[PDB]
């Protein structure tokens, strides 16, 4: 007698598509087996039976790698209203197949608790795969033997640090110095929040103390100058430290200048834009309609210069700004409305995570400012060189996961709360039409949407634990630390 | 029997100069009576007897305003070494007739008593006409009515700021916005000491952890990413509060190209080099004679990029800084010597009130960057405009103070210690050849400098009450005012 | 017997204004006599009987000086509509008392023969006073001789050369730099048309190849582009040369960026935005009504970027761009209308004399950009000085002209074709509401406008003639003349 | 019996190497047979016998791309002393193991011919693999038949236009807008040598005529702003022309800039700094011997700022430069003296072939400014896409051509003539010390270099034919035909 071994089923073939990494473009079927790719090739030997997928005159690319999401973050007291079961299944529909989510304690609750509280609610309901920042809300004495812990033990390599939200979670410029060399001995990404926090508040008093209580109060007390500014300062601190940057949420082209001038003078730092910055503008905030100006309430804010995406498009291009994210964190209506009197106490948050691949498709590619291989740059191989899981994600080739987007770069949809896969009513993107969509998305080796259908399994996703000192960021960053040995200096 | 009245002595006819005023030169003799220019033309009808000079083939410009010294300012318990009898005597002997000192009050002293003791101190001895800055060093609640009483009865109509002396006069950005909306109520302009403090005491704590004790150590823990990165803090505030914004010590291209870009996109802002950014490099801060080098730290300090100066001189020359000044605080080499073992226990402070006008010629005209007009521009005239007291200084002009320098530009003088006038041993400026120096000096219509010879009173400089509101200052700012109310708008 | 003389009636008396001139603003009355300004002051002692004007609550400001205006020039075969006597009464109603109009030889018309032709009609048809720059429409190798009569004899000190209208005007770069070598030796001012007319003729023809035959042809063969790249190469040129340059016609962000660069790198060049620049837009080539478009086609063209005057604005603020002109060179529709099927037939030129003052004003300082000084400044007195007439104009001061504007800050009208005073139907600034208007104007002495209505002497306006080497333009030019021969190099 | 066939020698096993590549490094034994890379892995099964080399502690790259070399480009009648022979020896010494040549017609030559005489004299020559670009030194009006002859038959993709060289070879915009359009239908590269002819031809006189005929002369006539212009001209015109642009011979921070910002707006541009811009600067041409100073002699020039280098530097990281050449090209001190007397008789070029590889690493990876991966990018994958021989070249990978380099940064070198590979006395970089160079250099699968001594074959190097249409460059181009299709306009 044999005793035979199960052989399991996340395995397909893809024939005839158009392979798209940043590299290059090349034409090959492509076979998966137990979620990896296993083969690239013309007449490829593969088991008859295989579910077969004609992917002739479409791409084949990665899935895409947000950056950036918040779907557990609690704010002002709220819970975002798509958890990480609906945020990963509305991710999949777009095209995106890692998420980059932010732990964010609670008061009293420290980071490694908060970790797990995150790991506990994410492994039993991500739809995709998924991997965790770990945002810092206090600074205190000995918290680097959290942060220590998170890299060698839990697989963090990133770690965010507020300069907004005074009285809350900001810091001091002291406590950023001391952070961001912390950071940059345990080969950390130190990422920032960048608003200048004491001047918003100063703003939100003023406006509110002349009656602007409305959803434009909000953009009003968050000018673009306050972005700016934190940003430069940043900049400099991290530069000060040798500790690379990654600035989340850039809204505005003062804040994308800042960081373009910033390379150009050799600084370690990344910035991202995110969908709302590329497919929309501020002037929704001043919108009759209450819900829909709410609709947009997040820090930094949309821009209300509508020059803005076009700019921040531009500097794509150009390799200033490296990854997208979506910063998704939704809110209903009601949740909105506990601010109808008083824009600060809006819960701060909007959609994206679903637009990201088809709105970074239709100004970036279909515009002509860039192509198809830059796009799969922005998309998902610079965040996997950035975070450290490359070529894993990020990559068509051979031993990478399987995580697969048969793209159409034909297709036009318009963007409505009619059909988007969240639990909110509005979309900031209502009515806004995109060249580019997935035709079929694959994750774990295994289809997710096929023909317009959904096909998701809740706890499929997994944990991706990131090692500390990726290349892409430290190898600058280590000889700078050996050069100024070298030179007697800090 | 007559009772005959007398008539003062501070009476002289200058024939024959090249007027140059900042708008145009011409040809004409000056009558100076009573302290005043009187006349201005030609076959001028004057009293025989009359002293007279013959400013034939030279030139017969304002005097110049220095808007910064710090003569009696006390340095880590240190007196700086040219108090205002020396200093203004050092003043008078380079071409400068009025000088603009910055009030510092003690720890436990208001503003109003330090405000005082200067008044006393420099009224028996200035030898030439002043005025005052009062810098604040600690905010309270209720220091609105000492800046109040300040303006409305002590002729002061400028305060400054420091961002940098962490945790003794370093504002927070909310204090600063606060004293910047009461400065601008006032009608008084908010200067800046503009460096990031909090990452200059990180730095110099390193520094000092590598026994990098020396005075490079100085320079190397105050990077001009911090004046720059400070710079453009002050200028976000200042815009969003519309206070008017006066930069001091601009030292660095990063801190002057802040400025020129917020001039840019219409920020109010000024702008100050001084004569050690115009005149010298920081690679002194490395020479093997430490009492040389340590005569050069002051902050911000000497910028080690020699290509600076170069830059700060073409940005005079577009209009993006406007106004020259000294910063003149010197101490000797014993007083710098307390910081022997440690460089952050030196007194700051260095020379540059004698050179000021030579240096500004020479590197500025001779150069041929800027013409004669555009001299007196950014040595006197801007200076009085600003601080609202133009045209009774910074102007040849009938009715105006007969403060008038009597300006060579084929002459050429080598600055030495040798030959200064301070009390001090070392000169930052040793070596330095200049085209361009003050044949003859007159103060309020008598001379003060002929042929090589200091003729000097101290104490018959008097004070020069400023009015709040200068309109060069304060136009822009009023309409914004009126604009944001018409808006319903902060 | 007695036999008595005539006393003029250009005398009158303005009561009670804040004059304003470009370096402050004070009270006082003027007395103007014989066309001049006789006295300002208080209690000021004047004849009985003289007209007196009440100016209280209102300003006192120099008439305005066009810097550009072409109201003879020939266009396709094309006289403008507005000529010298309607040209200048648009004028005064506009609050310009001065006009700089530019010569234009027909072809085979040499640069002298056109002078004598501007000077007989404008001598006759001048209802203000006036001069003449020189337009060079062909190089040859003696023309040197024309140049040097012209400003030895003629009173002219300002000569333009086109970089566009190839096979017509254009100048190669070795010409242009052998034009401006001498007008640089000849101590004039070397204007440029800085247009890259190769590429214009380029686009021009693709695109009537696809049939783009309408007005918006005309914009989309003028790309921004190529006046910037003009501008660059024409500084460049100017600069190898030490030539000064003066930029007209500055219609784009990219063209004023590259004249502000320029100036921050000590380059001796002036830009001239104009009316259409600061008032309007490029939209309008794409109006439904051909006409209406038709009146914006000029070049370089309005710029379809709806940002631009706002930009050009800051700079006018910053000192970039330091006078104001309007080109005025107007067309009825039926002369526009011979290029009803092909754009490049279509006369180029368009209105802005009359609204330049009010237009300024509203961007400018209506806004809060800049002040009634700075105001003055850009309207007249760096116009002045610039092209060697000041303090003759652009000043209230005793012994200047009496060309005065009574300026009400808080008048506002909307610019119509209903109302304006050309000879076409259209105006580009059609329904354009501008805060800031003339109450009165005088000219040489003499009431042009009061309570709406005009006072026009057709030849009145004198020829100004202008000497050669203007201090504000040459001290620099000649400093770098010296500074080469000292150091033995071009 | 059997009848066995040859296998060939050009394999070898690689143990124990971090392979570097541009997206990653990572270690692994490589295996070559045949000329190409057959595995890559560890555990390899392999032939007992074969070559095999350590690379422990070492790095396995791609052999450098050196997109410009000049070495049988005949230069005022003068045949460059390293020709294909030797420039191909020196490369392979230094790290290059393919080099792209420029075919350059003498006068009564057509571009045909020369290509087949540059291919006879190179095929026989060659030690490492080369190809072609074609510059075009004549317009007529039908080469575009050469033109395309020579993209469909003869492999090239790259043609350089020339700005520069009055009356020789400098085009017209009007015909450098035609020569880009039919480049941009071909799918080629537009290659500009970009400076303003004009300019310099009128400065050479100027200097001339003032007995300045040294070798200074050569660089007062080359300043900076005409390469700056003439780049943003290229640029303009390119941008018009939708065809892409290709900058040689980057020189200038100026010249770098344009092109950084071109990026900026979304223009398709590259930009080659060369061993010379990035390794010394331009104050050798005041060298009192005149031999020295005359080995200097290039257009364009060696600029005199010796803070260029660290800013094009700077710009290689940040990715607006992104390749790297020599534009090698040498004269023996014979050859440049027919020069002595008149520095425009200098036959122009200079060396770098052998030096680039270890320069841009001294200057960007050990300055820590870039990285290892980053350094492959410049130095050979980013010239493989651009020019359409990605992944052949520029790439450790599966099927790539064995041309690879065992790199050792720590190994330092002093470089001189001493020890070049050169036949000419002077180096331009002699005495400059670099931090990183070859161990042994691979190339076709054999070693060139190893334990410092060469082993070369004449006439091994094969012709590397290039398509046109590269992606890397012309996705974007075509994307933008479509959208001008679809929008009706050129």
């Amino acid at each position: 007698k044999k005793s035979i071994p199960r052989i399991t089923s996340d395995r397909l073939l893809i024939r005839g598509g158009r392979i798209v990494n940043d590299d290059q473009s090349f034409y090959a079927d492509v076979h998966v087996e137990d979620g990896l790719i296993k083969q690239i090739g013309e007449n490829l030997i593969v088991p008859g039976g295989i579910k077969t997928i004609d992917a002739h005159g479409l791409m084949v690319l990665p899935g895409g790698v947000d950056v950036h999401t918040r779907l557990q973050m609690p704010v002002l007291g709220m819970t975002p209203a798509d958890d990480f079961c609906q945020g990963t299944k509305a991710a999949l529909a777009g095209g995106t197949t890692m998420i980059l989510d932010h732990v964010f304690p609670d008061t009293g609750v420290s980071l490694l608790a908060a970790y797990e509280q995150w790991r506990e609610r994410a492994d039993s309901a991500a739809c995709c795969d998924y991997s965790l920042h770990v945002d810092i809300t206090r600074w205190h004495e000995s918290i680097k033997e959290e942060l220590e812990a998170l890299v060698k033990e839990k697989g963090v390599n990133s770690f965010l640090v507020f300069m907004a939200y005074k009285d809350r979670c900001q810091c001091s410029d002291s406590q950023m110095y001391e952070i961001f060399s912390i950071i940059r001995d345990l080969g950390a990404l130190a990422q920032v929040h960048a608003e200048n926090g004491d001047i918003v508040e100063e703003e939100q008093k003023r406006l509110l103390e002349l009656g602007i209580t409305g959803p434009e109060g909000h953009v009003l007390s968050h000018p673009e100058e306050v972005e700016a500014e934190a940003v430069y300062r940043a900049v400099t601190i991290a530069k000060q430290a040798n500790c690379p940057l990654y600035v989340t949420k850039v809204m505005s082209k003062g804040a994308a200048d800042a960081i373009a001038q910033a390379k150009r003078r050799g600084v370690v730092v990344f910035g991202e834009p995110i969908t709302a910055s590329l497919g929309t503008d501020g002037s929704h905030y001043w919108s009759k309609n209450w819900a829909k100006a709410a609709a947009f309430v997040t820090s930094p804010p949309v821009n209300p210069d509508p020059t803005t995406a076009d700019h921040l498009t531009c500097l794509l291009s150009s390799g200033d700004l490296q990854v997208t994210g979506s910063a998704h964190c939704t809110f209903t209506t009601a949740q909105k409305a506990v601010g109808k009197d008083n824009f600060a106490l809006i819960p701060e948050g909007t959609n994206g995570i679903e637009e990201r691949m088809s709105m970074v498709w239709e100004k970036c590619v279909a515009s002509g400012k860039m192509d198809e291989n830059e796009f799969v740059a922005v998309t998902s191989t610079n965040a996997a060189k950035i975070f450290n899981f490359y070529p894993r994600k990020g990559r068509v080739a051979v031993g990478s996961d399987a995580d697969l987007v048969i793209w159409n770069p034909k297709a036009t949809k318009i963007i409505s709360a009619k059909t988007h896969n969240l639990n909110v009513e509005y979309n900031i993107f209502e009515g806004v039409e995109c060249r580019g969509a997935p035709a079929v998305v694959i994750s774990q080796g295994r289809v997710a949407l096929e023909d317009g259908k959904m096909f998701v399994t809740p706890g499929a996703g997994r944990f991706v634990p990131r090692k500390t000192f990726p290349d892409f960021v430290y190898k600058r960053i280590k000889a700078r630390n050996r050069l100024a040995e070298i030179h007697g200096v800090p």
